[PDB]
């Protein structure tokens, strides 16, 4: 039978404590022995029986006290021990398989290393325990191995002691001295190359730090260890948090289902967040290390010092950690840049899951697999939710909110209420209506009308809010929204906000179904820039004219105003040619629209990192979600016609550009990576001129580039103009890169996105290609991933095709690996948001997946969902 949801609102603290556990693993791949000792506290009954948590373990034996225990029995996922003292030493022998692990979750095998992955509930998949959060022990961890296959045996903490045995073994002790949940400890074992190097700490902290990564891979190390150092340094200047360990390891794994992991003092990443070298990484991989590096060491504080109660508590660390590893690309990069792509993943990602039957609170009320609520919404949706903490208190009450939040939650497992009640209580500001952005899932909508009096010189804004219902939740209730804004004259200069004669500050607190806002001496009739910065995670629908939006581009002060007007533009003229699209007639584009991108190429005054985000046009997610009822054909066939006119329109001034922005060196300096990103915005478009033209353009750029950054962008041009070179170029980088996993990524991504008619057929003969195999999750998102939720007009051809590949792809993984098929089911259970004929298969393909022998309960919860 498939697991129950478990609920919220049944939280209850443990009947038993452990405050310490001494782990001994005799490592080996086929077998690992696991001796756990943990000293054990009674809080609850003294009838209560001991439940421990575990998964797939072969019990050796029961002690308590070292007294062999009869009082015990297993259940399904439990061993159940009865009849305790009130304090005692429980001694637990249990057997564990790492080779057997192909879902890589507890004890594993990566290449010939062995690693842990313990997040959610991992490691009762290598001992029985007490597997929730609000446990936290002292743990001491014992590593024996055979020491030529395994010479570096590393845990979380110091080492303590260590020892050589007979039949060329070896071991090594660690321990770890702040009491930890079990989701934090980590095992690695293997061979590697160790970069080196030392942080000092503001206060005077030496620091080791040390990155292993696999032999052969030294000199792509650097730039993950610069960032390391970045990161500490950022965390002591804007939060004032300083490293409190003497080791900072980070370990480079070829197989991870996750992004990286915080396990203290001893971190795990995938390697696609860890290795870069100029030829193989592109400017967004190097941006993408530091976010990742930075995210895991700022969960430090944010998870590790002060952790989660219970699992429903996610959002307290991911919600504020994102914010953090925002906040840091942001000081350090360009922080228009960063806002404007974080709000592309809200309104294009995030938005569409808080509609989908999978939608949930950032707080969730119901979970059957936790493993399926690492989301958008409770990482980038709680992002945001701490954004409006951050944008109602101001930076300094703000910080102030933190140092009382770690002054009382320090060493313990917090709630989500417990953070917003030290924001609270730190900065005076009310957050009680606040807190129901925790508890209520969808996207709301806000409504604004204005009105200018020329005889009063009044300007009123009438501003309405509603979220409609959604699967999980029947009753909405109107939030907390600030909505920022700013009024611009004839002049483009800011009218100041008053009232009465006293200044009304620019974040408005819209709290109410309707309500509205009036502000005085506004001497000429304002343009208005509305939801400034994107300042509350919701819909706006306001009836803006064509020139308020272009007046906005030339003259809004912040440039993410000039981004988020250009996109209103847009907005207008891609629904306009979906439905001309879908009545069978072409592109129409008022000749004023492409004048406003136009000025934006020849305006000397722009930043060339904002410029090139207004030239880089919504992704086909983004563009779905501006409709009630998606046509995936439709949006990617008028993508390209506006990609085709804009390039027409605009030919000459986009190749200006394009040589305008030429750089002969190669750096990853943030003024270098804006001008190239502003050179392949204009390249994509370039891509789309004459034939001829193009073609040697972008094989010109593939063949001279001197790094992966721009060779990319002329391998993706070709792939999505489908021009003459495509072939060659494509089967050029397959024999220069074939053997470097990372970069072929890149090319099975562009595989499984080509616009070519036979996409299909290409990335099924793909999963016998010599770089893919169904045995690395980076690999299956790269092809089957990419296909299914990045290339939605081929995955909803309409003869269904794209519904039987993905049911074939998760059937295999559905056994071999869940946590990865479940997140490739994501794209079928947005089945409601599709035409019936489309809904009709779709649903056939989820009642295949219902049907299958040992369904997990990662896929069983969301085809539930989706078939309700
Ligand atoms: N705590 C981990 C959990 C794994 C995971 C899943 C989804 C996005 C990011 C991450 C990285 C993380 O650091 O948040
Ligand atoms: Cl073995
Ligand atoms: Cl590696
Ligand atoms: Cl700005
Ligand atoms: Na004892
Ligand atoms: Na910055
Ligand atoms: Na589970
Ligand atoms: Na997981
Ligand atoms: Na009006
Ligand atoms: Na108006
Ligand atoms: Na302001
Ligand atoms: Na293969
Ligand atoms: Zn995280």
């Amino acid at each position: 039978q498939q697991p129950q949801a478990k609920y919220r609102h049944d939280y209850r603290a443990p009947d038993y404590q452990i405050t310490d556990i001494d782990l001994t693993f005799d490592l080996d791949a086929q077998k690992t022995v696991v001796t756990a000792v943990s000293q054990a506290v009674r809080h609850g009954a003294s009838d209560a029986p001991l439940r421990l948590n575990g998964e797939d373990l072969k019990l050796v034996s029961v002690h308590i006290n070292d007294e062999p225990w009869t009082a015990w029995k297993e259940e399904e996922g439990a061993l159940v021990i009865s009849n305790l003292p009130e304090r005692f030493t429980l001694k637990i022998i249990n057997e564990i398989s790492p080779a057997a692990n192909t879902a890589l979750e507890g004890l594993y095998q990566s290449g010939d290393a062995l690693c842990t992955q313990c997040e959610a509930e991992g490691f009762r998949h290598i001992t029985y325990y007490l597997d929730r959060p609000d446990v936290l022990a002292r743990f001491t961890t014992k590593i024996i191995a055979d020491k030529i296959k395994y010479p570096f045996l590393l845990s979380n903490g110091n080492r303590v002691a260590q020892g050589e045995l007979e039949n060329g073994r070896h071991w090594v002790q660690w321990q770890d001295p702040f009491p930890k949940p079990c989701y934090l400890f980590a095992l690695v074992a293997g061979d590697f190359d160790v970069l080196r190097d030392t942080f000092t700490t503001r206060s005077g902290r030496e620091v080791a730090l040390e990155l292993y990564v696999d032999r052969g891979n030294l000199d792509r190390a650097p730039w993950a260890m610069t960032s390391l150092k970045n990161s500490m340094k950022w965390d002591e200047e804007r939060f004032g948090l300083e490293y409190d360990l003497d080791i900072y390891m980070i370990v480079a794994v070829d197989f991870f289902n996750m992004g990286a992991m915080e396990n203290k003092g001893l971190n795990i990443f995938n390697s696609k967040y860890v290795l870069a070298r100029t030829d193989t990484a592109t400017d967004k991989d190097y941006l993408d290390i530091e976010r990742v590096i930075g995210h895991e060491y700022f969960h430090n504080w944010t998870g590790n010092r002060v952790t989660c109660r219970d699992w429903f508590q996610l959002s307290l660390k991911e919600g504020l950690t994102v914010f953090r590893d925002q906040e840091f690309s942001s000081d350090l990069g360009s922080r228009a840049v960063n806002r404007i792509n974080n709000v592309r993943t809200m309104r294009g990602l995030q938005f569409a899951e808080d509609a989908s039957p999978m939608a949930h609170p950032i707080r969730p009320d119901m979970v059957i697999e936790m493993n399926n609520f690492y989301t958008l919404t409770v990482y980038e949706k709680g992002a945001e939710v701490i954004r409006m903490i951050h944008t109602l208190l101001g930076e300094e009450n703000f910080q102030k909110g933190m140092q009382l939040y770690f002054e009382r939650h320090d060493g313990s497992a917090a709630t989500c209420d417990d953070f917003v009640q030290a924001m609270e209580d730190a900065s005076n500001v009310d957050l009680s209506h606040f807190r129901r952005w925790y508890s209520q899932s969808g996207t709301p909508i806000v409504t604004v009308k204005d009105d200018y009096n020329p005889e009063t010189e009044q300007y009123t804004l009438t501003i309405s809010q509603r979220t409609p219902a959604t699967p999980d939740q029947a009753e909405k209730q109107p939030l907390h929204i600030p909505f920022a804004i700013e009024l611009y004259d004839n002049e483009g200069k800011v009218i100041p906000l008053q009232k009465g004669g006293h200044p009304v500050n620019s974040v408005l607190n819209v709290t109410q179904a309707e309500q509205t806002f009036v502000f005085d001496n506004v001497y000429f009739q304002p343009v208005p820039a509305l939801l400034c910065e994107f300042s509350a995670p919701v819909k706006l629908e306001y009836k803006w004219s064509d020139q308020q939006l272009t007046f906005l581009m030339r003259h809004a002060r912040n440039d993410f105003s000039r981004w988020d007007a250009a996109q209103s533009l847009l907005a207008t003229y891609i629904k306009l040619n979906v439905a001309r699209h879908q009545q069978g007639q072409p592109l129409s584009l008022p000749v004023h629209v492409a004048d406003a991108f136009r000025a934006v190429l020849l305006d000397e005054k722009i930043d060339p990192a904002l410029a090139a985000e207004i030239l880089t046009l919504p992704s086909v997610n983004e563009m779905a979600e501006l409709f009630d009822i998606i046509d995936p054909i439709a949006i990617a066939e008028v993508r390209e016609a506006l990609t085709r006119t804009l390039a027409t329109e605009l030919a000459d001034e986009l190749l200006a550009i394009y040589n305008a922005n030429y750089q002969s060196e190669y750096r990853v300096e943030h003024e270098d990576i804006a001008k190239r990103t502003l050179r392949n915005a204009c390249l994509r478009f370039l891509a789309f001129g004459e034939t001829h033209l193009a073609d040697v353009l972008v094989s010109k750029q593939f063949h001279e580039a001197n790094n992966m950054t721009d060779a990319l962008a002329a391998l993706s041009a070709a792939v999505a103009a489908q021009l003459p070179c495509r072939d060659a170029l494509m089967q050029e980088y397959d024999d220069k890169w074939h053997q470097n996993g990372l970069v072929m990524d890149k090319w099975f991504i562009l595989q499984a996105t080509s616009p070519a008619a036979n996409v299909l057929e290409t990335v099924r003969g793909l999963l016998q290609h010599r770089s893919f195999t169904m045995s690395n999750p980076n690999r299956i998102r790269s092809l089957i991933g990419a296909f299914a939720g990045s290339n939605p007009a081929a995955f909803h051809a309409e003869d269904g095709s794209g519904y039987l590949f993905l049911v074939e792809m998760l059937t295999d993984l559905n056994s071999r690996n869940p946590q990865v098929a479940s997140r490739l089911i994501e794209p079928l259970i947005r089945l409601k948001r599709y035409d019936a004929k489309r809904q009709e298969k779709m649903r056939a393909a989820l009642e295949q997946l219902k049907g299958l022998e040992n369904l997990s309960g990662d896929l069983y919860e969301k085809i539930t969902k989706a078939l309700a």
